[PDB]
């Protein structure tokens, strides 16, 4: 009964428009001339038009604390795009793998990111009807100014009625896809390693995965000093199980993570972030 | 053509660990399915009012506006579910000097910038939304002390009470013109700015509130001197100019939030990013 409409932003209101990246399309940064804030813009064909509008509708409907906030839609004959909040700290991929820029990523912050990814996905799954992301990667887990999570890219997302394959369950070559992706992300967050490092061809990964092989769990990838190592390994191994029926719900995953997050005092999250600056 | 998002209905029984915060009445809880902490603000005429506020919060969604999560609409219970703000209000930050001996200038300037960003957004909506009850009490602070504007009970679409220190003199005897005024929020903002930079209670030496009303209507304002506003305040002259134009007796002489923002942007650029992080750790 209470309906909020997504604003239409005239393209001419986006000042200092600059290229960022390219992929479910091109990302550019800008400032809104009237709102005085920094924004991000994700931008001829008719079928491609419906796709951008579909994504915008999904982001607008799926608004929550751990979902990338949509500010409006650019819907002009000359230009079509999605306006969102600008995320100054990039993606989780950049945080994990830029080891020169980030020598230390403290455990409290790693656990908080993992908790917020699960909170964000759980919300999507609890919607009516449930929304299934179906394209979770470290690349589309964005980080705001204080390194809080914002889930982006709802291009492959589906209402319950390409690129990299390392986050894709073997049966995809389902309400149990996002958990598989999450298990791989957890492994990657705790190891700062690229899954299947020794693999030349992505087909060799697809073959290994279909045979039940997974990123390695040993002392080298996951050192014995990782807080709650046993519990995290259990979560990872259940999450990426060959049998989808054996993978947990996000609820179960969240009930598992809540006692872990309670072991960290609030100031340790602040200290982890200042260490990155 | 319009993309319309519906506000969720939350069954009251999905709110676990419901605990009293303040007195409508504010309670804290956790959503049983979403696994997050929330806040709950809870007759037929009083029903229409809660729904009106919820509609406004849902439509006015922005980075510096309190995010609404859903509505409780049951025969047995009616309330607004929002994100939980762990660091309270700006009032508590400014006046709890034992709990907060220092509040660094970078953080004070960021709060002022975010309040102006939040109000500017409301004023730029179609039709414009005018808050008309801005107080330090309803500028809420999140986990990293970012601003969230709350209380849209007196808010109006441009087409039982408390404090009056943020109210312009022309609004004392209300009507059509008063409810219409597009220069009310800037007056409130000028008083908030003065209060943020001084950490003083506006009209501290005045005992009775009706006497404040008498002074304000004569053109008297909270004092601007070396005691209230020390000479060491960054960008003191510029801030005093903003304050004095914002609370001008003539509403026509008060600036827009755009003008205000354009003045604040060069000020905020003088603070390095780490100083905001340091200001927050100092508060913990
Ligand atoms: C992901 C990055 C870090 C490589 S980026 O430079 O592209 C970047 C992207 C941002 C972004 N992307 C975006 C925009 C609109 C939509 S609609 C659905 N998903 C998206 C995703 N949004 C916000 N801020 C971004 C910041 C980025 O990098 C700047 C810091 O490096
Ligand atoms: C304002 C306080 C700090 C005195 S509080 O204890 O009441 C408090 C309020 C919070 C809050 N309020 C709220 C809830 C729903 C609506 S709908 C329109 N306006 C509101 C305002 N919202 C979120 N978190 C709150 C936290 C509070 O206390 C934190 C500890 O001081």
């Amino acid at each position: 009964a209470i309906c909020s409409a997504l604003p239409t932003i005239p393209y001419h209101k986006l000042a200092d428009l600059r290229y960022l990246s390219r992929g479910s399309g091109t990302v550019s940064s800008a400032r809104h001339a009237d709102w005085r804030v920094q924004v991000a813009v994700k931008h001829l064909l008719d079928s491609e038009r419906k796709d951008v509008l579909r994504e915008a509708e999904i982001l607008h409907k799926a608004r929550f604390s751990y979902i990338l906030p949509i500010l409006g839609i650019c819907n002009e004959p000359e230009f079509l795009g999605i306006v969102t909040e600008y995320m100054p700290n990039g993606s989780l991929n950049e945080l994990l793998h830029r080891k020169t820029e980030y020598p230390d990523v403290a455990w409290p912050l790693r656990f908080r990111i993992l908790h917020e990814i699960a909170l964000g996905v759980n919300y999507l799954h609890n919607m009516t009807p449930p929304l299934l992301h179906h394209d979770l990667k470290t690349q589309n887990i964005l980080l705001d100014n204080e390194f809080h999570v914002k889930i982006a890219d709802f291009g492959l997302s589906k209402w319950r009625m390409g690129g990299t394959i390392i986050y894709m369950p073997p049966e995809n070559y389902s309400i149990k896809h996002d958990i598989y992706s999450y298990a791989v992300i957890t492994w990657e967050v705790l190891s700062r390693k690229q899954p299947f490092e020794d693999v030349t061809n992505p087909l060799q990964i697809m073959y290994s995965v279909s045979q039940g092989h997974r990123p390695v769990i040993n002392e080298e990838s996951l050192p014995y000093d990782i807080p709650h190592r046993a519990r995290m390994i259990s979560l990872i191994e259940s999450g990426w199980a060959q049998n989808p029926d054996e993978r947990p719900s996000f609820l179960k995953c969240l009930i598992e993570l809540e006692p872990v997050l309670r072991t960290f005092e609030e100031i340790t999250f602040l200290e982890a972030v200042i260490q990155l600056k």
